[PDB]
């Protein structure tokens, strides 16, 4: 139907906007600490601690399949990246500290993303 096509176009357009958001957030991780999944070869107990792992590569896979239906779903995955890191790692670590800085810098980008998503519909 035409209604289904129009809904598909809206999802494609959201996908384009989320890809720009993802690129902007990932620039706030210049050390690439969050670029890839925590390796279970290297951190074999990770899944005993963290029940829903997340990372930027995994979000990019989901995004390119158009698997984010709305900005809430995308933000949920970004907050998992931060929140997982701040539980597994202590305050005095480069990991924890990178997550704080990504959270603080990302909030700015996400504040305007929410306005754009709402504005454009």
């Amino acid at each position: 139907s035409m209604e289904q096509v129009a809904m598909e176009l809206r999802l494609t357009e959201l996908t384009r906007l989320l890809r720009s958001v993802l690129d902007q957030l990932q620039d706030k991780d210049p050390a690439r600490i969050f670029a890839q999944p925590v390796s279970l070869k290297e951190v074999p107990d990770y899944l005993d601690h963290i029940k829903h792992p997340m990372d930027f590569a995994t979000m990019r896979k989901r995004l390119e399949a158009q698997g984010y239906k709305n900005l809430h779903e995308f933000e949920e995955d970004f907050d998992l990246i931060i929140d997982n890191c701040m539980k597994y790692n202590a305050r005095d670590t480069v990991f924890y500290r990178a997550a704080v800085r990504l959270r603080d810098q990302g909030g700015v980008v996400l504040r305007q993303a929410r306005r754009e998503v709402d504005s454009i519909g």
